[PDB]
């Protein structure tokens, strides 16, 4: 049978990390040596084949900025096993104890890594549909990987996708722009004070988030390209990656540290 299959005895579940109507998530050990994240399926909540769809996808994806599948147990009770990311979610990391020490340089490097991951998704002709800080994992050495915890996130979703169900890599680019604001505000909810309804009215009317405090205008400019009304006007993740990797030399060479960024 499949080469991803592992014996049940090789997986230890050590710390519960969350729950849902379809299962749970745990940190644990695989082969008594490898720390892992584990996703379970509640028997009786959702069909196995519908659940293992995710694992099937994850077998065909391989990239250093994508959370990596490690193994599965594909007879109920089901287990999906991936690499473990020591710092947890980008969102939690941004707003917690570490967040006070991150400046533009680390934050833009995180963005470039995320764009790199998304650029692979771009080349592979996949769509993400839920790119946001909550679906980014952080590891040692500020390593950031794209994940999908299957967690409507209107505030992160391109208008044409939210309104008309048109989800492309270009609506992923819009989400990335919103992700840029999470990075520069240390994980704050976008469109502060506005509910979903006003967000949709306002954005359709052409409103866009302002340059966050201490964020270089040139980075907010980039956010605004990600938020172009016309999907095809938005940049590629290939471009986004290259722009963020070169940012402090090509775009903002006179950058000087500040109080928060
Ligand atoms: C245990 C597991 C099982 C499945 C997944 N799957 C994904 O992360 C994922 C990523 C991309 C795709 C591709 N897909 C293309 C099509 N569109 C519509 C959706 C995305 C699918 C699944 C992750 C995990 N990992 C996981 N889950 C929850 C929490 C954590 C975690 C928490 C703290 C520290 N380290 C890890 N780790």
């Amino acid at each position: 049978k499949d080469a991803w299959e592992i014996p049940r005895e090789s997986l230890r579940l050590e710390v519960k990390l969350g729950q849902g109507c379809f299962g749970e998530v745990w940190m644990g050990t695989w082969n008594g040596t490898t720390r892992v994240a584990i996703k379970t399926l509640k028997p009786g909540t959702m069909s196995p084949e519908a659940f293992l769809q995710e694992a099937q996808v994850m077998k065909k994806i391989r990239h250093e900025k994508l959370v990596q599948l490690y193994a599965v147990v594909s007879e109920e009770p089901i287990y999906i096993v991936t690499e473990y990311m020591s710092k947890g979610s980008l969102l939690d990391f941004l707003k917690g104890e570490m967040g006070k020490y991150l400046r533009l340089p680390q934050l833009v490097d995180m963005a470039a890594q995320i764009a790199s991951g998304m650029a692979y998704v771009e080349r592979m002709n996949y769509v993400h549909r839920d790119l946001r800080a909550a679906n980014i994992l952080v590891g040692e050495n500020l390593v950031c990987k794209v994940a999908d915890f299957g967690l409507f996130p209107i505030k992160w979703t391109a208008p044409e996708a939210a309104l008309y169900g048109r989800f492309t890599i270009k609506s992923d680019v819009w989400s990335f722009g919103i992700l840029l604001t999470e990075l520069t505000t240390k994980g704050r909810v976008p469109y502060p004070g506005m509910v979903n309804r006003e967000v949709l009215d306002q954005v359709e009317r052409g409103y866009r988030m302002p340059c966050p405090p201490e964020c270089p205008e040139s980075l907010h400019d980039l956010m605004c390209q990600c938020w172009r009304k016309d999907p095809e006007e938005r940049p590629t993740f290939e471009y986004l990656q290259a722009f963020l990797e070169d940012y402090f030399t090509s775009t903002e060479p006179q950058y000087q540290p500040g109080e928060n960024l």
